[PDB]
């Protein structure tokens, strides 16, 4: 069947990632459900008790000094999801959207946000369903706009999106989906549009994406040591224990699993051998590898610190309730009016796990052109061909394309120091999280596709080094090699190669080499 | 009767626009063909002789140390089309692929590439078709893996794109375009694959759209103006006289130009009046505006200036030949060897214009900020909304997304600073000039979006302003305000505004206000 | 003088102390132990005569030169030689005394083989009042500012007394009372390795943004108490119901400076029920705008931002980055790795850069609203004094804060500018040093911003609460009344440059308490 995620009050990353994909279904544990109901019921009392609350009787941003007569409370939460549907550019990926959904979704079942229980049950409907919304991705500064666009379309005022990223109108959504219109009838339109739902959702996609390419990375990275003969001992863990950061500690471990086994690399203690005067001379090889092989552990680790700990803040963002106004549960106070829509954490680790995925994608690209170059490949062809050299030039195009990819992404930086003061000064201060996690995702991607690169190129490395048999590389490796080639033939002559990075790269982001 | 352009030597940016966008069809001017039949001959002579020329007898970058013989040839250059197709991302849009197109004709056009009669008919066929190959945007490091892509497309062996951007495949194309099939077999493949044809054809689609979003950018100052009861006197030939920079001189001429026959604005100069001792105190407003109307022709004369610039260098470059090797049209030598391939030029042209791009995009940006905020506006409804306020926001959302598109814009940086050695250390040095046009094409997108909301406003602003009827509106305005009216109505109440954004920005790229 | 003992561990805090001279430093015994029995497994490497990098091997791709034991002398003068390329500004005094001290840390885990008169000299200089006098520029991450380091502490190069006023070499070891650095026992690459450089910057980044941070609360609590500031926005409830550990913390400490404060406004919004009567256009919006409703988020981001700062370089700094290293437990002669490879301060120092340039920004848009006579609820424009138009109060200083933020956001992060080098053996490098440098400019910044801020607020809260501050909380009151002790009030117009200077480089060194 389809495994299901129980939503009471917490959900890790890798849950939520599961409802976003499809992956699996939801469900709102009784518990919370009663604490949304709970909720519900003070919304309605601070609604019919006429309490001064921002977005039930007053306009919005600095035109909150307009208070609102309770009659026309519906025509201004109308309004509100019509004026902020000014989004523009490319829809959110499918898996993207909906992440989107879950985390407002997430924020509401916490119980203070006032939603009544049809809002959260069309939340629910379309994780549920093999849809998601169609929504601009530019316009907000970091969620009201992606999500006024969000509300458009549950009330089929918008498109929808299938898995393959093909629109759908509004009607035909709801129809195929069995969703019913949203009704925002009780007052309850805040609950869908605010927090940081958006930049939520599209750093969760960029975790789990970052997950399975530092996989690869780390995979490709002994596969290389296993084509280079590199040296084992550069990873070994009494060097971790000398200099202990976890996410360094974690990668040595794991680069020594990869090659456990292998019969082709170095793994011999230098500093065992003693010398005596015939030995002093000019040697072939210096005595440890370059840096590409050397300081892997050190590179990945520090990536995966950065990622750790952007994963940390965004699990706490996640399962927070990013809404204003909000309502106590315990009841001390009608309602509370602050900022925490103000997604500055989610801005701030998007912006660092980028530059961490631009260095790590830095490093599988110096890979790539130091296997490719018969000057450092130790004894391989020039850019690994196969066939007449001269006539062939193999893999010496797409040595150049991950060099270009890699340039792409170093013109782009940090989203968060662009804060331009808006809306009439009432924000003179804002996030840009969105952006932020936007511009990371885009780097992950160019990152994928680099990877894609340095895996073909190591799969042919690996056949020229130790014969199509593979003989003497690792059980790892010899699967890893073994299931590329299940889809992608040997570079027996020169041939497009565009086409199969592409479709490696995808592969990439979803799936890690085991 | 579709217009028709005559290439024999030079050719400028608008010519190369009409025939990129379809406007115009393109005929090679008896001269060019001669100077091309000669070149034809001349790389026959070369290769009859066995001449040590790049891709005729030798192997590709590093691998030109191999040497090949005659008969290897076609095999040689079929697998050079081959290994370069390593191209991945979105492809080129319709008018870019066809301005690349174009490109590479142009430089064939000098009688140095020695292009085949049949090859370069191809290339005039693909451009007096209403189609445009199919090649992805990322891979060269600035052009020749988007060229081997256009390659493959010619022969059939690769998609096309119509008008839409709809995907036909190779045989669909050749047989709707009604266009042969490539044939390389007289060995000239390097006329095709060379040269900058891909940044310079991104670059003169550029220069078109940036000359028309510069109209606007002074259009919509110029009726800012008149909204806001602007002084003209800051607009005076004068100034522009007293500090001659070109740019700064045509944009306060064409300020001027715009509100001429406005009664809107404050044409009286301040120091006229002579002051008595009844006078001295706090007056209503300053004697002078804020910097994004009184600074408008320094801030627009700057980035026009820096267009200029941009035009002037991509216009030699577009009419020069790239290639390399070259056949001496004047017979001195067989052929010359260098790097005219380098796309420096076009690399640090298109990162300057993408700067003064976000600058003018930040002008318009901070004239939307100032023309809602009701403390800034004179007078004007807050966010110009009609209706009651605070149940309606009118542009609220508008501004707040004009702010994001544009902070999105300053995170991106100039490409050519991320040079980085590759091919084995050959090219140690690269332009990316590839890239540095793309980036700078987004920002001119986004850009085209911030003039959107603006016109919108402005529309919305002349309106409330002067009435529907716009009485004391200049000529200018007037046509502009009427011409924006017939698709765009006027903002009674709050509605979804991101489609009507996204239709506008598109117009304001191919069309000026006029 | 307090000391700090070392051990195995020392705090950021501790760190610091030593590095500024406000502590004597002092090897723990089991430390001093630790370092004979390694200086005594160098000794027996060598006379093993095995293959160890630096011993017995040239150095980077000349690794592949084996040399014989009588040249191993010349074999380390000359590595420090070649390696002393550097250029530009000296390190201050506390930074390249932070920089001895984290090598110093480093060798005291006893895998270095240090000698004792090695460490002696390193424990002598940071226990004197002078610094090394080390070029900034030439690392790609920290040979080269460690290689001079040691020329330094041979004599052959300059010192900076804590003015920064530069004496030389034979100058400095006489007046610190320092002996010349031996290198016979060969235990150069105990001097001349790991990430020394970065971490001592970063250490002395990390400081600063500690009293900065506070600065930037105390200063955002007192803009409060002069704009009539809503407390509800900072509510504990709020922090709970989004619980980052540095939000709450924000508004905890924001809380704390307005408490006793009756300039604030403290009523919550909904506990007023509306009157068909009350319909219509009030004065003002029942919310704050963003620099001070979303003060928690803003603050509570960059905080979470330095506290992983200063997580990752806890570990680096009581960590042995050096290569080779020599394994206590003896299981092999010498392990040759990559722990010198600075990329966690690297990638640390680029997200701290953004956090202080983004609480920058803050700060600016906190001066930019304060100055503003349409948005600073009835203050003087540009908080002047005396008669409007002759004078112009705090103008140029707002726009000079401006300036200040733009330029930090013209400069990115360090970590994404690689470059293969060395001849391609380095084809991977941290650039670490680079990035806690460009941190350190943007932190320097941020000082001169908020120091105009608080030059803005002590005048502001003087023109709304009158020269005795009435209705102003005793934080506030005492803030004020320190700064005025050495800043006077701005009663007519006056150049603000020398003392916005002066202001700034109290607030990287002292916190408002
Ligand atoms: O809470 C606020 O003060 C700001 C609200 C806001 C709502 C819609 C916008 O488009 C911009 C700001
Ligand atoms: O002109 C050169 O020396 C380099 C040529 C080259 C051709 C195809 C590549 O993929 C890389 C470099």
């Amino acid at each position: 069947p389809k495994p299901a995620v129980e939503l009471d009050r917490h959900i890790d990353l890798d849950q939520a990632h599961a409802v976003a994909s499809g992956g699996a279904r939801i469900v709102l544990a009784p518990p919370a459900r009663d604490r949304c109901r709970a909720s519900e019921a003070r919304l309605g009392a601070v609604i019919r008790e006429a309490r001064h609350v921002y977005g039930l009787t007053t306009g919005f941003g600095p035109l909150a000094n307009r208070l609102i007569s309770g009659e026309n409370v519906r025509t201004l939460q109308a309004n509100l999801v019509h004026f902020l549907a000014s989004g523009v550019g490319p829809v959110l990926d499918w898996t993207t959207a909906r992440a989107m959904v879950l985390a407002r979704l997430v924020s509401i079942a916490q119980g203070a946000s006032g939603a009544s229980e049809g809002t959260i049950a069309r939340l629910i409907d379309l994780l549920n369903s093999e849809l998601a919304p169609a929504v601009p991705s530019r316009g907000t500064v970091g969620d009201l706009t992606p999500l006024a666009h969000m509300v458009l379309c549950l009330q089929g005022r918008g498109d929808f999106l299938d898995r393959d990223g093909t629109r759908l109108d509004g009607a035909e959504g709801l129809r195929r989906g069995r969703l019913q219109p949203l009704d925002l009838s009780h007052r309850d339109a805040l609950a869908l549009v605010n927090g940081t739902s958006a930049m939520t959702g599209i750093a969760l996609v960029n975790a789990h994406a970052c997950r399975h390419l530092g996989n690869w990375a780390v995979a490709l990275t002994a596969l290389l040591a296993e084509c280079l003969r590199g040296r084992t001992e550069a990873w070994a863990a009494a060097l971790s224990d000398l200099r202990p950061h976890p996410g360094q500690k974690d990668a040595a471990a794991r680069l020594r699993a990869r090659v456990d086994g292998s019969a082709r690399v170095v793994r011999h203690v230098i500093a065992e051998r003693r010398l005596d005067a015939g030995d002093i001379g000019t040697e072939p090889e210096a005595g440890q590898d370059a840096y590409s092989l050397r300081c892997a552990p050190q590179v990945l680790g520090a990536g995966f610190d950065t990622l750790a700990w952007h994963d940390r803040v965004l699990t706490i963002e996640l399962n927070a309730v990013t809404d204003n106004p909000v309502f106590p549960p315990d009841g001390s106070v009608p309602a509370l009016h602050g900022g925490n829509f103000m997604g500055q954490h989610v801005a701030l680790t998007s912006d660092a796990l980028a530059t961490a995925v631009t260095v790590l994608a830095g490093l599988a690209e110096r890979q790539i052109a130091r296997l490719t170059d018969e000057r450092l490949n130790r004894g391989l062809p020039p850019f690994l061909h196969r066939g007449p050299a001269g006539l062939n030039s193999g893999f010496m195009g797409a040595q150049v394309t991950a060099t270009a990819l890699l340039a792409e992404m170093r013109a782009t930086g940090p989203a968060s120091i662009h804060s331009i003061s808006t809306n009439a000064a009432n924000q003179d201060v804002v996030s840009l999280g969105t952006i932020a996690a936007r511009l990371c995702r885009e780097k992950i991607d160019r990152w994928a596709e680099i990877l894609a690169i340095l895996a073909l190129c190591l799969a042919q490395a690996a056949e020229l080094r130790c014969g199509s048999g593979l003989d003497g590389v690792s059980p790892a490796g010899k699967k890893l090699v073994q299931a590329l080639r299940e889809q992608f033939p040997p570079l027996e002559t020169d041939r497009p190669l565009g086409q199969e990075i592409a479709a490696l790269a995808t592969h990439l982001l979803q799936q890690s080499p085991v």
